[PDB]
């Protein structure tokens, strides 16, 4: 037999954990369970764009607490949180919440006009009821869609969004949520102050969280 | 030495109990429904032409607690996402007074400040959207809302909108989210320094006026 | 005989001294010749001529024709980009068409509209309107001047207004200064607000391919 040098070793644990790291992060990927579908949400919400925001939002909410059982809220743990960011001011209902996967009704009263921001995510808003005004970038044009429509926020794109009265919209998004949370508090820090709508956010994210924990290990 | 040590304590108790009984034994210079009425009278005239005539009746009614000309200015204020400017008429620890508005509009966060606010409309129009809720509220020229304490709205200001503003609580708890936008997304140094610079004139009138 | 005789160490000092307060002299020069590329209110004038047609026309035109006037010192179509703007509360765009350390041009706008605060930095901006609206509200008053297409706002150093933009906003922009003073606001909330490094790097790439083109034309 023979030993091995010192930097030698450290290139050789370098390609092992390289190969352990990179296989080990692909039966990872390989295991992802998406719970919504890429469109499920949009082609539900859109049966019910229309009513009155407050009654379409209690309807889907019990269709989506009775086609997925265990992945939703209860009446208990829902509550209207505000939300600041990227120069922009809305309210948001948090349905269902886990590290990949996300479900919320957001919209606003007033209106609101800001920056979307640039996060690893997909998101879908299928709007209830308002408009949504959208500049995507690069270009000298806007986007309006109505009740109805779903406006597909990509990852990596970036938008300037718009929201007039009365704009109601159920919203579901998939890909790493931490990179979406850095962005999501930076003007609850550096301007409103209002740390108590931090910790609502971070509370209902950490129910979202337990809920999923709950069903994965027991479930049912 | 170890008195020594304990004889501070001994005088910051001493000093904490007399401040305590000095907040308790406080008086308030103006009332909410005072500034209410006066704003509510000069609601149908030109706004340069009310805030003129608001600043004379509050001079006259209480001396010695509104700024004088020379120490007042219009000052920009940034802050959770809206922007307008102020005029500051009387300022101390307790209660504060100033004309506020903005000629282009704006929209953004009210603030969770230990503070109840009351702003009484002079031209234009007050959108508020209570936390919890779906809806909204508007205010026209002579209605008064109020901010309660610790509670969160959303604001929204149309063009050339302004109003009178009484608040009355822990204003140096509403100082946090004043400057938060001055330093973080403005860095307008000297609208910060002007800010200052007049709740300090605001300090130093009341505490002239108590002295003499 | 020794009357007119000089010594040597003397006439070396001398020269140094001589050359110390001629360079020191000319360093003041600096400011002598500044050589402004446009003629003060040159941009307006020129822009002011294509307003009224379509943005996007316009905005090539006066880009060929500024390509015309002014060559080696406007960047290639390689090298011009759309670049989200966000600060002072509000958003729009920008594509950068000459930078330097004492003046640059770009042309600006929005399509959603935008309000927020202009800036206190040490320059003098020149926005000269080709579509839309715009709307400043000076320091100290309680009105605000509107601006039609084929008028120019003129943002005077040190001074602090409140700007909004309409719907469909679009101009030229130049400014004389202190760049690297507007450069330190112009960022504040891409760090604070919308976390876009993104935009962050492409902004500063593209004031780096400005320096640069500015550079290699004094240079050849
Ligand atoms: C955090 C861990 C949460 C455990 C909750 C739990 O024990 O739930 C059991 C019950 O059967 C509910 O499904
Ligand atoms: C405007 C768009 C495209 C999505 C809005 N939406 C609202 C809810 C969401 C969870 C959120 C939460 C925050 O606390 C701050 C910002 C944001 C932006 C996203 C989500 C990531
Ligand atoms: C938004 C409402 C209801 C009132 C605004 N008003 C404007 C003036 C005021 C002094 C102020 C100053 C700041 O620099 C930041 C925030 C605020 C909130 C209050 C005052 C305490
Ligand atoms: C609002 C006014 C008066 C001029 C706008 N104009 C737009 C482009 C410009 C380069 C810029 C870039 C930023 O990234 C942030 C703010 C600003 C303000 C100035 C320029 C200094």
């Amino acid at each position: 037999q023979w030993a091995v040098g010192r930097r030698w070793a450290w290139a050789a644990l370098l390609l092992a954990v390289a190969a352990v790291l990179t296989q080990v992060v692909w039966l990872w990927l390989g295991t992802q369970s998406f719970v919504f579908q890429r469109e499920e949400i949009a082609q539900l919400a859109r049966q019910y764009a229309g009513l009155d925001h407050e009654l379409a939002f209690s309807r889907l909410i019990v269709e989506l607490r009775r086609l997925h059982p265990g992945h939703v809220l209860p009446d208990e743990e829902l509550q209207w949180v505000f939300v600041n960011a990227g120069g922009w001011m809305g309210a948001m209902c948090l349905l269902h919440a886990s590290l990949s996967e996300y479900v919320l009704l957001f919209g606003t009263a007033l209106g609101s006009r800001g920056h979307s921001g640039r996060y690893w995510a997909e998101i879908s808003d299928t709007i209830i009821s308002g408009t949504f005004h959208q500049w995507r970038e690069g270009t000298t044009k806007s986007e309006v869609f109505y009740p109805g429509e779903t406006v597909v926020h990509g990852p990596g794109e970036a938008t300037a969004v718009e929201w007039g009265p009365n704009t109601w919209m159920v919203e579901y998004g998939r890909g790493v949520i931490p990179s979406t949370l850095a962005f999501a508090l930076a003007d609850t820090v550096f301007s409103t102050q209002d740390f108590l709508t931090l910790f609502y956010t971070l509370r209902s994210y950490a129910r979202g969280l337990r809920l999923e924990l709950t069903t994965y290990l027991f479930g049912q």
